[PDB]
């Protein structure tokens, strides 16, 4: 999700000023009416868990909603762990570990690990998965608005 | 936009359903108040000139604004040429606006070392036009 580095290579760049500016304008105008969801969805396209947490933490006010969001995420992270049984660790030493709920929510994973899952073949789309949990939470919250 | 395929090459990714759905919604609610501009800036993030043209051609109604936008783009393109004289090939104004350039040439400029950021350049002209149009609304 892309910027050119010094080596001439196209690599991931974190959620941009332009993207965040639009997100804050959407929050100011729409949080958390139903119209907020399509806008969140398009603005978070390509986002890592780290970018998603920036988005969640740039919401001013709405303390009740953001607390429901946090409850939703914690429950989905717990159910993800339950429904995706893993071995203790990778069988082959250097191989990429499978992400847990807390990796998807970005509390126990680094940006490099996130990008690693996202660009795996086949992808392990931890951004899309976290977004789904966030949209689950939004769909509960829109009832307040 | 542009994405890296399993071979490590940069290729086109079409504008996603979710992006194009949000841009339509922005147009329906905001075209062409000043509020449309930051939404356009974000939703066009990483757009090739081809994607930019897809976004512009999605705008239903506002045909007078779109005609003025077109005129602005044409003028910036002719100026670009004059300010960037030439003898892979460097883009001309019309290549930056997507009318004479292929999708592959656009990606090739955008990912060149250093980049010739034809998407960002075309966005700048579009925004110049949107800033004129805002005065009609
Ligand atoms: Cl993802
Ligand atoms: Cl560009």
């Amino acid at each position: 999700p892309i910027v050119q580095n010094l080596q001439g290579q196209m690599v991931h760049q974190a959620i941009s000023p332009r993207t965040l500016n639009a997100w804050v304008k959407v929050v100011e105008e729409k949080a958390f009416s139903p119209e907020v969801i399509p806008m969140f969805s398009a603005l978070s396209e390509g986002a890592t868990p780290q970018d998603l947490n920036t988005m969640l933490n740039t919401v001013g006010g709405h303390q009740a909603a953001m607390q429901m969001l946090k409850e939703t995420i914690n429950e989905e992270a717990a159910e993800w762990d339950r429904l995706h049984p893993v071995h203790a660790g990778p069988i082959e030493p250097g191989q990429m570990r499978e992400p847990r709920g807390s990796d998807i929510a970005g509390t126990t994973s680094t940006l490099q690990e996130q990008i690693g899952w996202m660009t795996h073949n086949p992808p392990i789309p931890v951004g899309e998965i976290y977004k789904r949990w966030i949209i689950l939470g939004l769909n509960k919250i829109v009832r307040m608005y």
